C-alpha cells in the first residue's frame, strides 16, 4: 500500500472513463490554490491513452523535475540530456493526492499521509522550504 505516483495513476484508472474525461476537461484551465493540476492533467491524459497530448503538456512542464520523471517513465519520452538522479516526489505526490481527495476519488486520510511523508522527507534533509510545506500541509489537511 501507500500514497505514491503509481497508486495515484491506479486511482485515476479506477475512476472510470467518464470521470477521466471530466478531469481532462476541468483540469486543463488553471485555478488559484491548486498546484499540481497541470501535472495531474497530463497523468489524466496518459491514463486515457492520449499520449501525444500528454507529451505536449509534459514538455510545457519540463522545468519541473517531477514532470520530467513522468515524461520519461510514464510517457516514454527519452531524455535528451545527461543522466540526472530521480527527484524526491513526495511534495508533488501530496499535491496530487490533495486534488484526488477533493474530487472524491480517494479518502482524505490518503492526502494526510502524503503531506506527512513529504514533511518527513523535507526534514530529513533540513530543506529551507520545509516551513512552506508545513504551512501548505496545515491548510490543505484541515489541521496540524
Amino acid at each position: 500500500t501507500g500514497p505514491s505516483l503509481p497508486s495515484a495513476f491506479d486511482i485515476l484508472g479506477a475512476a472510470g472513463q467518464d470521470k477521466l474525461l471530466y478531469l481532462k476537461h476541468k483540469l486543463k484551465t488553471p485555478r488559484p490554490g491548486c498546484q499540481g493540476q497541470d501535472l495531474l492533467h497530463a497523468m489524466v491524459l496518459l491514463k486515457l491513452g492520449q499520449e501525444t497530448e500528454a507529451r505536449i503538456s509534459l514538455e510545457a512542464l519540463k522545468m519541473d523535475a517531477v514532470a520530467r520523471l513522468v515524461a520519461r517513465q510514464w510517457a516514454g519520452v527519452d531524455s535528451t540530456e545527461d543522466p540526472e538522479e530521480p527527484p524526491d516526489v513526495s511534495w508533488a505526490v501530496a499535491r496530487l493526492y490533495h486534488l484526488l481527495a477533493e474530487e472524491k476519488l480517494c479518502p482524505a486520510s490518503m492526502r494526510d499521509v502524503a503531506y506527512q511523508e513529504a514533511v518527513r522527507t523535507l526534514s530529513s534533509r533540513d530543506d529551507h522550504r520545509l516551513g512552506e510545506l508545513q504551512d501548505e500541509a496545515r491548510n490543505r489537511c484541515g489541521w496540524d
